[PDB]
């Protein structure tokens, strides 16, 4: 029989079994780093393994694996994992299979570490709020810092999020910060709010009465 | 990070989806998904089920890039549009009878194939065999779209279909066993003689009103 309907090519089974555990190893890690994320810290080897073996396969067995069935197990996991990484952004925080983004990235872990180091000791919620609050107004410029960045240096579209273990962890630090610790203080100035308001909101009624008035008079 | 309990209902659900990876993938070229890996993708779809059961809120909306619910949503969508449901029961933990006879059969119509090389003992040997595959799997088709209502006859299971395309391509293609019958001279006479008749009936319509 020929040795492509009914069997693998030779060096086409070595190929598809190369692709096979790179893709199981991917999603293994995929999983493993979903909570807390670190996606695009800990798996950006292991998607370029994938992508590189996938231009091995469609350099001599194209044919007889990429589009040899209705349903292309190689094209759409592929895409799949092409379109993980493009919705977590991995791109950002990874400049040419760099671990940094001109060291921002490591910088702001670094600082997120940092920052989580206060939230542990400072418990035994209240000596956290005022001792190292700096340390997360630092932390929290620096992520304002990207996003104007992340508009300037990469000019994708306005709205574009960074990378998404750099945006989990400021959630993580943010929700671990105004929500658990209730570390943040609006001022809250109302009793001028309400003087000014209602000041306001009473002009259009003396306009028309006086406006009613004056004319009813004359 | 998580509590050690919420780190083993995602480290349970991380190797099972490896490894269903692992075998989508090995079970690729020729096509055996459906066959080979059914229980894994049952196992993933349970392990996935016991974290909505004490870490749904943990795992699966816990930020913006869901990694479970798309891994298993990607998962689904490559089941579904297999349509591996076809292939096992409704019970779904075996193949189905009609399946596992697809399957013996074609590796019965696939043993002459390679027997009758050492292409004209092929094409004669066990045409049958091939005729009554092509007939089974025609007789699916039909019971397909009756079974699960679907209107058109689109996708069977992925295993079934490319089994049968692989058949084909070897009978039709590399043994080029299928003859068809034409009859070029009779399908000539009787076109041309049809498309004659316009041109009789507007000529005469025409000379019959110039004469007078
Ligand atoms: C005199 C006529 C023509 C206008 C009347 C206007 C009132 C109907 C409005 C104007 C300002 C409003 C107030 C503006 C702000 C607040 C605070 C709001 O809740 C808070 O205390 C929020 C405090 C914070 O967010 O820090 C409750 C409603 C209240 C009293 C509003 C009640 C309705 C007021 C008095
Ligand atoms: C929810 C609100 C705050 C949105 C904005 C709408 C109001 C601020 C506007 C809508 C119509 C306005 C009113 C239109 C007409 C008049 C009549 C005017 O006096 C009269 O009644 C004159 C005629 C008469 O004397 O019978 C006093 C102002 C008043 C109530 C206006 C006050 C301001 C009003 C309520
Ligand atoms: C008398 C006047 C008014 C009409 C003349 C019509 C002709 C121009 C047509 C009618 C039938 C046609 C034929 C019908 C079928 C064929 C077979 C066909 O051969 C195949 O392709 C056979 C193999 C296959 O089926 O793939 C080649 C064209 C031919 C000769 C056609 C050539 C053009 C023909 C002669
Ligand atoms: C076969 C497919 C590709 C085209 C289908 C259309 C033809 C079969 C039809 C279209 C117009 C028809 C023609 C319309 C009018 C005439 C004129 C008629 O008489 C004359 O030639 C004299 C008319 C005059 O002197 O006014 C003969 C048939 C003919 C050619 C008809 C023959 C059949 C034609 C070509």
């Amino acid at each position: 029989l020929p040795p492509d309907l009914p069997d693998l090519d030779p060096e086409c089974r070595e190929l598809l079994l190369d692709f096979a555990n790179s893709s199981a190893e991917l999603t293994g890690c995929l999983v493993r780093s979903a909570r807390p994320v670190r996606l695009c810290q800990t798996c950006y080897p292991l998607f370029q393994q994938v992508v590189s073996k996938m231009d091995n396969i469609s350099r001599s067995c194209a044919r007889s694996l990429l589009m040899a069935d209705r349903m292309q197990i190689v094209v759409i996991l592929s895409e799949f994992f092409n379109t993980t990484w493009q919705e977590a952004n991995c791109a950002n925080c990874l400049t040419n299979n760099s671990e940094e983004l001109s060291n921002s990235t490591v910088y702001f872990l670094n600082l997120f570490n940092h920052t989580l180091t206060c939230f542990e000791h400072n418990l035994q919620y209240s000596e956290v709020c005022k001792n190292c609050r700096e340390a997360y107004k630092t932390l929290s410029s620096l992520y304002s810092e990207m996003q104007k960045m992340n508009e300037l240096e990469n000019k994708a579209e306005p709205g574009t999020h960074l990378c998404i273990d750099v945006e989990d962890a400021m959630n993580i630090t943010r929700k671990l910060w105004s929500r658990t610790f209730n570390c943040s203080v609006p001022c809250s100035d109302t009793v001028p709010v309400i003087a000014v308001s209602v000041f306001i909101l009473f002009l259009p009624v003396v306009f028309y009465l006086s406006s009613f008035l004056h004319s009813e008079q004359k």
